[PDB]
């Protein structure tokens, strides 16, 4: 309704927004069964993409939380985006509902968008991963360079759920598009769960995520598991973010690793205590290093436009969002027929912590 | 220090009235405009909060940067801290925060003698409160094998925010014969000094000590300490239960103790802590799942003896005044030689609840 919104801009929760020319409303947080990110504009809503329940326990999780056979997909490694088509032109929300301008200025480079244009009702959401990311730090282990689009569900203008699997599917196909692999349907009897464990125990030989369970049902439930190696780098890549993130982004992780040890047994989980015990020592160290040469704590982050105009509105949105961090821009040059766009995430927090603690001062 | 202060903190929630023991008093539950917490206002005087040490996480550079002067090195003993006066012809027990500890206050005549005290009524005697049989601490040092142990540390002086200096502490504690802290002797931050109080601090972490308060021979008398990564280590495992209730640096304030240690004495030669920092996180967790899945709940008991039922049934009643989310659940109270034996569980009702939601496989949503 409008008085919904009256209620949630008095207090914060949304708020206008302007870019690309438009004006819309986007809700910051999460209200009274509006999710995040929904995006209010003037013709439509794109509703917010909902949230994944995490299992802890992948046996006892797939038994109680689903009531059905369920489709395993790949949860790949980067960001969450919903891409729609207003007018003749094509724009890429990311999970806060901002118009993402690196992903709005590469679509036409990472996805074949003819699907909107014959279907201008659907929303798709796809993850966006690779190296050269503005967003995370973290690659996929299979995408080397730029960035990679990989489909993952169908949406649709002013509706909440998702397109069916066999739908979603059908459009996939139909269409050609990047998209997350399938690894199949599944049910939580011990044949399955044997086979989803060989699954997880791949995955995390490789690198790889985790996987997204999808319940074969009117209801259509998910949920998400995570592999041990995947929410170890998150303690580690994490380590020169440590004073902007609250304790239980951490004490949620160990947790994640400690039940993983408890469902597999200690015998087959004993090198997770070195491998944690690194994950928190060695990225601090490594911000350590870094401060003592470059009297500074920072990451560096590398991405390629088709517009100079595209890489300075990311440069903006990175500066509203993040606080404490310093986007600082490094470099922006046209390099053949892209504009390579390097830029520092600075910390100054953990810089002015660190150069305090070196020095020898005193914390309480 | 004044009416206004005071009157502003009981609106503003700082201060609150306690009443304990026949006494009635105004106590600081934060610290307030430079009021230490733990500052506790009587009717005949005041008896002000230990005030905050700094942590220095450098051993060598710290040393260097925060003293100016000769400095007293002691051990750090990890118990809890205990001040200890005169009123009228009895003697009371103050915990940090400011309450009358009714377990410490019953337990004076056999933990210290407070003769001093009829002869000095002025003094206060700040101590360390140890051993395996304490209500505060589940770790002991190692050598109080049982019941506790209390060591003099600091003399306060009532009305007075300062601390005796350290001639006139170690003349006190040599008259009266108190039970002190071990005391290392005075340093300087020379070479020499530095090496001397480097090889203590690997002594300690080797025999399992906690670490030393620094003591500057001086006017300010300004004061730092310095902790084992062995303590640091054991802090995280023993707080597995209490993972739920911390604060918001516990992360990256007890990892930087160690990761600064690591990097003051080299990487090649400290690589044994990774394996023990994952072991701090994970097997106080293993221990906190095994519990529950044997006894359904998660908790710590704690052991205790008192002179006085009355005090052992006023200390559950203080625990669980603070202790929120926590329940206090007394299991024994009973007469045992001359004592009454108290032991009683800390059941933390947020991590029982969370893990019997993940291991049924319940969803979390984040
Ligand atoms: N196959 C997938 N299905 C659903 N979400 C995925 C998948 N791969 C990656 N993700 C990401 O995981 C997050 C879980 O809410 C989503 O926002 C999405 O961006
Ligand atoms: N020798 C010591 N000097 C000062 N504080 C000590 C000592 N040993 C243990 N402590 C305890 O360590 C805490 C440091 O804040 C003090 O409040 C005190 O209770
Ligand atoms: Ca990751
Ligand atoms: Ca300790």
């Amino acid at each position: 309704s409008p008085e919904l919104v009256k209620e949630a801009l008095k207090k914060k929760k949304v708020r206008s927004e302007e870019a690309f020319g438009l004006e819309y409303l986007r809700f910051n947080d999460d209200y009274k069964d509006i999710p995040r990110g929904t995006a209010i504009f003037k013709d439509f809503i794109i509703w917010g993409y909902p949230h994944i329940g995490r299992i802890f326990l992948l046996e006892t999780g797939l038994r109680e939380q689903f009531e059905a056979p369920f489709w395993v997909e790949e949860k790949v490694d980067g960001y969450n985006t919903r891409i729609f088509k207003y007018g003749d032109n094509y724009y890429a929300l990311s999970r806060g509902g901002f118009i993402c301008p690196f992903t709005t200025d590469r679509l036409p480079d990472l996805i074949d968008l003819r699907i909107l244009d014959e279907n201008p009702d659907l929303v798709i959401c796809a993850e966006v991963a690779g190296p050269e990311n503005p967003y995370i730090e973290e690659s996929p282990p299979y995408v080397k360079e730029d960035v990679q689009l990989f489909v993952f569900d169908f949406m649709k203008k002013n509706e909440q759920g998702f397109l069916s699997q066999e739908e979603k599917m059908e459009l996939i196909e139909k269409y050609n598009l990047p998209h997350v692999e399938i690894l199949g349907r599944f049910t939580a009897s011990e044949e399955g769960i044997k086979k989803i464990k060989e699954i997880l125990k791949r995955f995390n030989e490789e690198g790889r995520e985790g996987v997204v369970f999808k319940e074969d049902s009117e209801r259509n439930k998910r949920a998400k598991y995570i592999t041990s190696y995947a929410n170890l780098m998150d303690i580690k890549t994490n380590a020169k973010n440590m004073l902007q993130l609250p304790p239980e982004y951490y004490t949620n992780r160990i947790l994640r690793l400690v039940l993983f040890m408890y469902e597999e047994g200690l015998k087959t989980t004993e090198h997770l205590y070195e491998e944690l015990g690194r994950a928190f020592i060695d990225g601090l160290f490594q911000a350590i290093e870094q401060f003592e040469k470059e009297h500074k704590v920072y990451k560096t982050f590398t991405c390629k436009f088709r517009k100079k105009e595209n890489a300075i509105a990311l440069l903006e949105l990175l500066s509203k969002t993040s606080k404490h961090i310093q986007v600082k821009e490094r470099r922006l040059e046209k390099e053949g027929d892209y504009w390579r766009l390097e830029f520092d995430k600075v910390f100054l927090n953990m810089t002015g912590l660190l150069g305090h603690l070196l020095s020898g001062g005193i914390v309480y």
